[PDB]
């Protein structure tokens, strides 16, 4: 489906040395808004050529979304693809209102994410 994203791009890197790419995925924190990327190591593959750093908005895997299996099977899915990596990700501005929601400050949120 397109649910009509901001501006999409897509970096492409490879698995690092512990088969993955060195982030955290979230489906949303704070009214579970986008996000997916909580955090990011600056030396993985996905923090240092990939730039999926903390407050990027990881949408697909490999040009497959995320948002529509489990958390469980997507960090799977990048697993899978043995070696290489595809990200793709959104940038979205949204609106004073979104934004600070989008932005993702007040930490009550815990909730069970995943990692790659």
């Amino acid at each position: 489906g397109s649910p009509g994203i901001p501006v999409p791009g897509k970096v492409t890197l490879q698995k690092d040395a512990q088969n993955l790419i060195g982030i955290s995925i979230g489906g949303g924190a704070q009214y579970c808004p986008c996000l997916y990327i909580v955090q990011v190591f600056d030396n993985t593959p996905a923090a240092l050529d990939g730039t999926v750093a903390a407050g990027d908005e990881i949408t697909g895997v490999n040009g497959r979304s995320i948002k529509g299996k489990t958390k469980v099977e997507v960090a799977k899915m990048i697993q899978e693809v043995k070696g290489e990596v595809t990200i793709h990700y959104n940038k979205l501005q949204a609106d004073p209102k979104q934004l600070e929601v989008l932005f993702q400050g007040p930490q009550f949120t815990l909730r069970h994410w995943l990692k790659v």
